């Protein structure tokens, strides 16, 4: 029920600084652009909706490599703690949880996101699904508080779901690298990773039929028209999905049907779209087999297992010091 540790490293001053810094950074730019971690307001049910869409594959595969393989992977790691950067409200992390139960290693769960009433909703769930489990949560940026996750027992770091895709090269290295430096002898890197496949699956999984993955980007202007006092007319923007063929990157962006003048009274800025103008809100980089390894080696991690799908559309990473 109630039995929980939580440390918060995360103000919400702090927050509102990023968002102020983040929009006018990115509307007063040559090539517009606003981050998607502005997507993930209350935006994070549009996301859950997402992951079960007939066109967005990768949640469902990624699901069935941990439903069939967990066993192997929790025996190759020999953790008895599970560090999940993410929040710990999916099937995936009870697959898991469930192996290192069967294995009798599990005795510690460290859910690591930025919400802290997330953290504590999953934390009374795992509490009760897990008795006499420890939990101990940390709520911070996981480019930032990596230092403030517990370094006790042995730890499988997990980071799924191929949320990794969406750190370009440069923030993606240093990262990992960092991630890697947080790692004690014996500690594993659990990854996913989506990878390259028919572009017309992949333009498909981020441009779906029934429009939801649209409103899940258009959502982005209605977190800065509220949080910034801004009149962005979210019918005026158009959800498009590109894949980018020379950095093997989906992205999404937001182009104005007609010209727009957009006041963000908070920042005391307005900020003109002319009639088909793109606004960058999300790069998704899609990796090659070979290419996960070496991005591995190169942060100072060495992949000692490989598994994915039949059909090669996901791949999930094991890697050590
Ligand atoms: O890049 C993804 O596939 C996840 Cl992390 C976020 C997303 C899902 N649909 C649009 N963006
Ligand atoms: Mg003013």
């Amino acid at each position: 029920h109630m039995a929980l540790s939580l440390a918060n490293y995360l103000a919400a001053d702090s927050a509102a600084e990023a968002l102020r810094r983040d929009v006018r950074a990115g509307l007063t730019a040559t090539q517009k652009s606003l981050p998607p971690k502005w997507f993930y307001d209350a935006g994070s049910d549009l996301f859950d909706q997402i992951t079960r869409l007939p066109e967005y594959y990768p949640t469902r595969t990624e699901a069935q490599i941990l439903r069939t393989r967990s066993a192997e992977i929790i025996s190759a790691a020999g953790a008895d703690t599970l560090v999940e950067l993410g929040s710990g409200t999916s099937e995936k992390t009870r697959m898991l949880l469930d192996a290192m139960r069967d294995a009798e290693l599990l005795r510690r769960f460290i859910p690591f996101d930025v919400d802290a009433g997330v953290l504590r909703s999953a934390g009374a769930a795992i509490g009760a699904e897990y008795p006499g489990i420890e939990i101990d949560a940390v709520c911070g940026d996981f480019e930032e508080h990596l230092g403030k996750i517990p370094h006790v027992g042995r730890r499988l770091v997990v980071f799924l779901g191929s949320t990794i895709g969406n750190l370009t090269p440069a923030p993606r290295a240093e990262f990992l690298s960092t991630l890697a430096d947080t790692l004690q002898p014996g500690d594993s890197l659990l990854l996913g990773t989506d990878l390259v496949k028919d572009t017309g699956r992949l333009v498909r999984a981020y441009d779906d039929a029934a429009g939801v993955t649209a409103a899940f980007n258009r959502n982005v202007l209605a977190v800065v028209n509220r949080e910034l006092s801004a009149d962005f007319d979210l019918d005026a923007f158009e959800h498009v999905a590109k894949w980018n063929s020379d950095e093997e990157r989906i992205e999404m962006w937001l182009r104005a049907r007609t010209a727009q003048h957009v006041r963000v009274a908070a920042l005391d800025l307005e900020v003109d779209f002319a009639a088909g103008e793109e606004m960058l809100t999300e790069v998704s980089c899609k990796f090659r087999p070979e290419n996960v390894v070496a991005e591995l080696a190169e942060a100072g991690l060495r992949q000692t297992h490989w598994w994915t799908d039949p059909a090669g559309d996901f791949g999930l990473s094991l890697a050590v010091r």
